[PDB]
């Protein structure tokens, strides 16, 4: 039992906080959300068949593409079944499970026991009763022109992921004073404090105070009477207290007027407030500032139907989120509720148009949704469901039934959309959601989202004082539930980047290009830390499947990059494995990663939508995790080489390129003019998808040394660090004369090659426009929960005008299109500029 008080610190080392530590609460709230979620990792643990949990088939019940059934013939697949030095190679049929195949090898091929299959190099299986085409190794296998490959051997033992035993009057608030240590501002200001009664970023009721002088200590002792009544008050209400001084915002505090337990909030309080830097999620978190030394304080005290309408109905149903509804609009919607209740697509603004502060609204609210039959006999539209969990929404029913129809999601589907429903939770009123405890079951039921979850958690917590508290307990949560074997693993994991962040900031210290001893520094470091230290072996957090140990010394170096980070090539540990070619990652501090995560995994939403239309434009969304603070890893894609670097080659330190350099160092690098297609091929393809990925998301304006293409053609971009940053002269995205001259053409001229691309865009373009709203949501929810500085709605309001909302399909080409040429009628102008600026 001090074994157990031994491991909970364990678990306190892997979260990087501690979740026991009362030191910032006012309530029991954390603890009570520690105890809520016991329930819910029992049962979720409870129900997991221990053999499949273990293997983590990894599939999906999506058709297999049009673009990947043409790289069949005959209709069969040839899977290569290894064993010590023995090797064979079967014929199958794209629908034989992995048990349609248990007899045509132990029998067919040529008491007996059970050993099943693995793909060789990974922790990644084939079992269970699924399609062959329906595990996703095979697919890539395919997609890549990659061939199979796997390993008949034992079963991992389940017995290894063992989980561990075991009233009518008005509101009122008093307002004491606010209290700083010091006093950094010089020029003697007054100030006043806002009480806002809030819910869902709607303000209920707005009280300040007079204003006073400005001093390190400021008392009013008065009775701010709001003109709502308690009767009136939403649990969720959140009591949002302000400092402002004259105008600015100087602080900001929370605190949800109503607790975990329905009960109405009594007593004296003092609360510590955070600052403003110079909406977003970290304004709404009943978290207070755990830094009570430097903080400022607040002390307060709480004692206690026709035509045109139908029309006119729908055309407000059919428009997008961020498309504000007047008064008009909502007491349409609310009148007519139970019409607007027969389309799911109305939910969203149906709920943003109750009075939320009028306690018998609510409770007509609360009935209509006992009556959304329609809505649970709804296909699950993520956007919409997506849309009800954001911070428009506050009400525990309505964000209930949104966390309802992520029920039905297939897994491949939670690992699509984890990164920004764990944001999400950012906007959550309370620890313990529906959300929060969805996230908790899947991450517990199936090991690849458990991983990726622990990592997504664990970014937050090591980079967020605004939620740091919650986001640990439901780590934790997760952990105790997650089995010995990971456990160990993240233990392991943990290691390693912890003994590598070590090395990488040194090194920046010792830096402001490379030193001869910096590169043996570096060097004696890294053999140092190789020498006894590291693990034998760990998993890759952003490739689970993917265990490294022993560390390329020679290879790896520091990188001439404006910060200094470190060019890392390991060993694989897997001897099974097909190659000797290492594993390598970039260590970086310096940037702010869960900017980059966010996007690269938009991206991922991208290809996939592209799927439904059997489109592919061959993305490399590689891998990134944030890891700690400014600081955090990247795959390095093999064979690859940015742009501006490729101009140096041939022509040098400064000046516009060779038109034809690309393709020069392309056909350097086909050893077949029979390989070279596929490279102009992968190219046009790979430069279409970025191109409209980047211009949607108001990121395509970009320097080439920020843009990379691999030796087989394939193009894509690195680096998302706060490239978001509200007229010069401005390129929509990078489309510059080297990539025409690849595709063989000049101001003026239309080849075969680009013909394609110009269609080839266009119809990515307006595959997107399918997803008009999803894509919205997603986007809106990482303004907010991701780039600090995006304050302004305005910020919000381009992905529309980029995606041309309510527009004809033929008027967006003809948008579209246009934008290609702006690039083409600009060529180098903006490149050159971005050298002068680049050093200006
Ligand atoms: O998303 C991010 C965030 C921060 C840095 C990077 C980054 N990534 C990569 N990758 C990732 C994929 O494999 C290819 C190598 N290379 C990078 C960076 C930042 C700098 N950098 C870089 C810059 C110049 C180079 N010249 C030759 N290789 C280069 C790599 C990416």
């Amino acid at each position: 039992s001090e074994e157990s008080q031994a491991f909970q610190r364990q678990l306190t080392a892997l979260i990087g906080y501690d979740v026991t530590d009362v030191s910032n609460v006012h309530d029991d709230e954390l603890e009570f959300t520690r105890r809520g979620l016991v329930t819910p990792r029992m049962a979720e643990v409870a129900s997991r068949d221990p053999k499949l949990y273990a293997m983590h088939p990894w599939v999906t019940s999506k058709p297999l593409p049009e673009y990947l059934w043409k790289k069949i013939a005959n209709n069969c697949i040839f899977i290569v079944i290894h064993r010590s030095t023995t090797s064979q190679t079967i014929k199958v049929s794209p629908d034989d499970t992995p048990g349609a195949i248990l007899q045509s090898f132990f029998t067919k091929m040529a008491s007996e026991q059970d050993f099943v299959l693995r793909v060789c190099g990974r922790d990644e299986y084939l079992v269970g009763e699924t399609p062959i085409k329906n595990f996703q190794w095979v697919r890539h296998c395919l997609k890549n022109g990659e061939e199979i490959h796997v390993v008949l051997d034992t079963p991992p033992d389940p017995a290894l992921d063992e989980v561990r035993k075991e009233c009518d009057r008005k509101f009122r608030v008093k307002i004491r004073g606010i209290d700083i240590p010091v006093l950094p501002r010089n020029t003697d200001l007054t100030v006043f404090v806002e009480a806002n009664i809030q819910h869902g970023q709607q303000v209920l009721c707005q009280r300040r105070t007079s204003p006073k002088p400005f001093t390190e200590e400021v008392l009013w002792n008065v009775w701010l009477e709001f003109s709502i009544k308690i009767k009136d008050l939403p649990k969720g209400a959140l009591l949002n207290l302000q400092i402002y001084c004259g105008v600015q915002l100087l602080y900001y505090v929370n605190l949800l007027l109503i607790d975990h337990r329905f009960l109405l909030r009594r007593g004296e309080y003092v609360l510590h407030m955070w600052q403003i830097s110079g909406f977003n999620a970290d304004k709404l978190t009943s978290a207070t500032n755990p830094d009570k030394e430097n903080s400022m304080s607040i002390s307060i005290l709480l004692d206690n139907m026709p035509n045109q309408l139908r029309k006119q109905l729908e055309a407000i149903i059919a428009t997008d989120p961020l498309n504000p509804l007047t008064a008009e609009d909502k007491e349409l919607l609310w009148h007519f509720r139970y019409e607007s209740l027969k389309h799911p697509k109305a939910y969203p603004k149906l709920f943003s148009s109750v009075k939320w502060g009028q306690q018998e609204i609510v409770a007509k609210t609360y009935q209509l949704l006992a009556r959304r039959e329609v809505w649970d006999q709804s296909a699950l539209d993520v956007g919409l469901t997506m849309q009800l969990l954001d911070c428009n929404f506050s009400d525990e029913n309505v964000r209930a039934i949104a966390v309802q129809k992520l029920e039905s999601l297939e897994d491949d589907d939670v690992l699509h959309y984890l990164l920004q429903l764990v944001q999400a939770v950012k906007f959550e009123p309370y620890h313990d959601s529906a959300l929060a405890r969805f996230l908790l079951k899947r991450g517990l039921r199936n090991k690849r989202i458990g991983h990726f979850l622990f990592w997504f958690l664990r970014s937050e917590i090591a980079q967020s004082r605004h939620y740091q508290q919650r986001f640990a307990v439901i780590l934790e949560a997760y952990l105790r539930g997650c089995g010995t074997a990971m456990l160990h693993d993240f233990t392991q994991q943990v290691q390693v980047i912890e003994m590598l962040q070590k090395v990488t900031l040194d090194i920046k210290s010792l830096s402001a290009d490379v030193s001869s001893q910096v590169i043996s520094q570096l060097k004696q470091k890294l053999e140092n830390l190789q020498n006894s230290q590291l693990p034998e072996s760990f998993r890759v957090p952003y490739d689970p499947g993917l265990k490294a140990g022993a560390l390329a010394i020679e290879k790896c170096k520091v990188m001439a990059s404006k910060k200094k980070p470190l060019w890392l090539e390991f060993k694989c540990a897997d001897p099974t494995a097909l190659s000797n070619e290492t594993i390598g990652i970039i260590f970086k501090h310096g940037d702010d990663l869960r900017q980059d995560m966010l996007i690269l995994q938009i991206l991922r939403i991208m290809e996939s939508i592209w799927e439904t239309e059997s489109l592919d434009l061959c993305l490399l969304p590689y891998g990134c995790i944030s890891t700690g603070d400014k600081i955090g890893m990247i795959e390095i894609v093999k064979d690859a080489t940015t742009i501006a670097k490729i101009q140096q080659s041939t022509v040098g330190n400064t000046g516009a390129f060779k038109d034809e350099v690309l393709n020069h160092w392309l056909k350097e690098k086909s050893p077949t003019e029979e390989k070279f297609q596929a490279a102009v091929e992968r190219f046009v393809y790979s430069c279409a998808g970025y191109c409209v990925a980047t211009f949607v998301l108001g990121i395509g304006d970009r320097h080439n040394d920020n843009i990379m293409i691999t030796e087989t053609g394939n193009l894509f971009h690195i680096d998302f660090g706060h490239i978001l940053g509200n007229n010069k002269e401005r390129v929509p995205f990078v489309l510059t004369p080297d990539f025409l001259f690849v595709m063989g053409t000049s101001g003026k001229k239309t080849s075969p090659h680009f013909q394609k691309f110009q269609d080839i865009c266009v119809k990515a373009y307006l595959a997107l426009r399918h997803h008009t709203n999803l894509l919205i949501i997603l986007f809106s929810m990482m303004l907010m929960t991701g780039m600090p500085q995006l304050t302004s709605k305005e910020d919000i309001e381009y992905i529309r005008d980029a995606l041309t909302v309510g527009k004809n399909e033929e008027d967006a080409k003809k948008y579209f299109l246009d934008q290609i040429e702006v690039c083409r009628d600009k060529g180098w102008t903006v490149q050159f500029n971005w050298f002068l600026h680049l050093v200006l």
